[PDB]
């Protein structure tokens, strides 16, 4: 990786565009005020700081490589070779930048400063926004973690209402998204952000990222169980679906096992194969090793409701203390097709209306969890708010006439608690007046070193739901 | 990177689930039919080289996978024996054969694009182990296809309003680096866009193409100097004119894009560019025009109003098709809110107001590289053929509630039809040789990349019919 080649092309030309004699550029990131997504989980900056920003990130070879690429890319010499060589020669290639940030896992309302960036050497005024592109990619772990947490809120509300408790909540939304993201790197980042809120994942890449960059007291941060796919059912031949089911549940007789049941006819599979032909292999299973029946096609709500009605007529159903129907403990359902935050809500509400406890179901979500998200969902944005030119600090901002939502904050910023205990971002250096106590941002990066860090266990604690607290 | 840790967790358990006595699992990838009628096949070569080729198994990688899965499953289910077999027998090279349509080929939906099978009977479980990594080809396929569909829209409008396609390759600029989910995604996605266009600010695409594909030219994509809000607003609100003047003077002999909406896009166009600094604009060369960049408001309404303002402050001509044309030193780039749908809305609105598409280019970020999912083209990998007890059987899924999810049966091959279209033959019927040559070629076999394509070849294959 070369940091010189890790920015938007136009930023190569920006050192020539700032006012002459500018010694400081100070910028900030927020999730701009616009499912409402009123609060965001701050997560993922520590990965970027360690993987890409810390240590000796400039070398002679990297400067020469960037110079050669940009000469052809712009068909002109605009690259700031002198400016990058200064960092190499004066700081042994360590970035003279200070980043302050809210602690990871913190849950912060929209429209608040989450981190700030400024140069610590006047010669490197151009460096602050060079690294905008790499830092703004924190939108992705923030957005995955936030959207996953919002689904946890829905699941908690309906589990509490239909069961009286939150038992099993952290296994109710399983990450199926490894194949449906855009790269291996994205898979690890996104899976780790989901694991802020839940413990079930099939996206193995998230485990090593957490281990390397954050850390947990437990050996791994996420868990899985054996499960079938269409290839392991259909390979037996259509007339032998029962044989596949029997082989798989017998191979995994002592752990939970998920069996995709829709290869040919989900309803026949539930009613006749699981329901009658193999029922004796299901009712014998342990409470710690249930069969998890997995539909994977059709209208998600309609299919879940019909699967439950079928199973409730073939297996003993109880009524829990809240009055909701409950399958026996050796039998559960996972809906892992078509699940995003909207369809999740529709399914749990439809189950509730039909008197089925949320204890009976879990969800797998792939593209909806890790890929169908954009930087626009939370309006993640990085902007310059303060500069020093000719020794004079200036509060700077953008205020487009057509769009008030794009207006940006002015001056030096700080994050505080209000008297009622909420968050406020103070502008124009007003945090210095100390009317709102101390700034909640902490220096996390300075002059090539990570200066403050969070374990994954601390991040999880910070991101807990109120209903959990 | 450890390929043992690069699969969906459940696939760790599948070796125990296939029918006993199974010696072959054969699987295929298609962009299922459900408008995106045709897809650009692009990106597999990156995956083959970065992740699949060579010695990908070691004793350390097996032990690390064994340790992780013991904790991840709270059980010992990992196939250590099967992975050690590959290590000891093949020096850690994967006994897999992959056949694929040439990269850059434009193929209608519902056709086989690549197949995967094991070459050693002991490794029947390996074909679908690597499904997860191979299915991520959905992303470069989808970026390249969606970018090409935008090129079709641009080409149709440019041709209608101008009579030619001059400049088409620079009409959709990649602004997506900050709006994708990772550095790796940025390079992959930017490279897929460059199949169709030459303008990019997502620098990461250049090194990927150089390392994995190659071009005869030094670089596959190009940029020009451009401002951002920080370089305008840093001058102070009262000094926007000073920022504009400084920037166009610093870049007086190359094209320069200047974001103009920091405070009031319409004031900037009419009064700053159109009056105060007009003398610095009309003196510019055709080779180095000023590109005015709005970045907020309704994308169509803003473009039309910007053009109306500029048309009243600068000399406008009428081209031979009857459409209005700004002077050659002045152009506009709309780089906010652009996806395939709004691009179409903008060029159609311009046409209705008699403005040539020569006047405009588009920047797209999230719309171009992030707002896409595997479901857009229904990219899917399924087993279609197995050999069990020495007999081949045709395998498929056919869910009752969704006919669109039905998969193909048996050994597959891709052919040209007599009318020049494409057909996927199932059940090994390609062996009857009624349809000429199979278009799938072996690209990977037993840890080696057998066939490779340059980026120049891929671009040629992905050309539009109108260009042809
Ligand atoms: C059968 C369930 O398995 C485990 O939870 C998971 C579920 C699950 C399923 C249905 C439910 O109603 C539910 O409450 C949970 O499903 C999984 C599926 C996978 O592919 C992988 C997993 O790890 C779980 C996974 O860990 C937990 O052991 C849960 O206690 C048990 O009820
Ligand atoms: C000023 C234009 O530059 C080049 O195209 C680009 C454009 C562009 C703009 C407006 C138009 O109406 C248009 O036809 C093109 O914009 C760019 C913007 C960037 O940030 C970077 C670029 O490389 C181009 C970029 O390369 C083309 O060579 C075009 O001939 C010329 O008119
Ligand atoms: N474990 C599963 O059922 C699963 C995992 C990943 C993708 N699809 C299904
Ligand atoms: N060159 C540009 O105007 C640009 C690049 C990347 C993101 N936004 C704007
Ligand atoms: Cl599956
Ligand atoms: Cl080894
Ligand atoms: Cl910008």
């Amino acid at each position: 990786f070369n940091i010189l080649l890790a920015t938007d092309s136009y930023k190569v030309t920006h050192y020539k565009q700032y006012p002459p004699n500018t010694s400081k550029v100070y910028s900030y990131f927020e999730c701009r005020e616009k499912v409402k997504y009123e609060e965001t989980v701050f997560y993922g900056l520590q990965y970027i700081l360690n993987k890409y920003l810390k240590g000796k990130v400039v070398t002679k070879e990297k400067i020469q490589e960037a110079k050669d690429v940009y000469k052809e890319h712009f068909q002109d010499d605009v690259f700031n070779e002198k400016g990058w060589n200064y960092i190499l020669e004066k700081y042994d290639g360590h970035l003279p930048i200070e980043i302050k940030a809210v602690p990871e896992g913190f849950v912060i309302p929209r429209g608040n400063v989450l981190f700030t960036v400024e140069n610590t050497d006047p010669e490197c005024y151009w460096l602050t926004n060079w690294i905008e592109t790499i830092l703004v990619q924190s939108w992705y772990p923030i957005t995955v973690a936030t959207n996953s947490r919002e689904q946890k809120k829905i699941l908690a509300k309906y589990l509490l209402e239909t069961s009286g408790n939150l038992d099993g909540l952290e296994y109710k939304l399983h990450d199926f998204g490894y194949r449906g993201v855009s790269s291996q790197e994205t898979a690890g980042i996104g899976a780790s952000a989901h694991l802020v809120n839940f413990k079930g994942t099939d996206t193995v890449a998230g485990l090593a990222l957490i281990k390397k960059y954050y850390g947990t007291k437990d050996p791994v941060p996420g868990y899985s169980v054996p499960a079938a796919e269409h290839s392991t059912i259909t390979a037996w031949g259509k007339d032998h679906e029962k044989d596949a089911f029997e082989h798989i549940v017998t191979q995994f007789s002592s752990v939970p096992v998920s069996v995709v049941s829709d290869s040919y006819d989900i309803y026949n599979a539930c009613e006749k194969i699981w329901g009658e032909d193999l029922r004796h292999l299901i009712v014998s299973r342990s409470t710690q090793a249930p069969l998890i029946i997995r539909p994977d096609s059709g209208n998600p709500l309609d299919t879940v409701l019909k699967v439950l009605e079928i199973l409730g007529k073939k297996f003993p159903v109880t009524e829990n203390s809240k009055g909701y129907k409950l399958l026996p403990p050796y039998l559960r359902v996972i809906q892992g097709d078509g699940v995003d935050i909207n369809t999740l809500q529709e399914i749990v509400e439809g189950m509730k209306q039909k008197m089925w406890s949320i204890e009976n179901i879990a969800f797998g979500s792939g593209g909806g969890l890790l890929q169908k998200l954009t930087r626009d969902l939370l309006n993640c944005s990085f902007k310059c708010s303060y500069v020093v030119t000719n020794g004079l600090g200036i509060n700077v901002f953008k205020d487009p006439v057509a769009d008030p939502n794009k207006r940006s904050k002015k001056g030096r910023l700080s994050l505080h608690r209000t008297p009622a205990g909420n968050f406020v971002t103070l502008e124009e250096g007003k945090g210095d007046l100390e009317e709102y106590g101390q700034d909640l941002l902490h220096t996390v990066f300075k002059n090539g070193k990570v200066t403050k860090s969070y374990s994954f266990d601390e991040i999880r604690k910070n991101a807990q739901l109120n209903i959990e607290l």
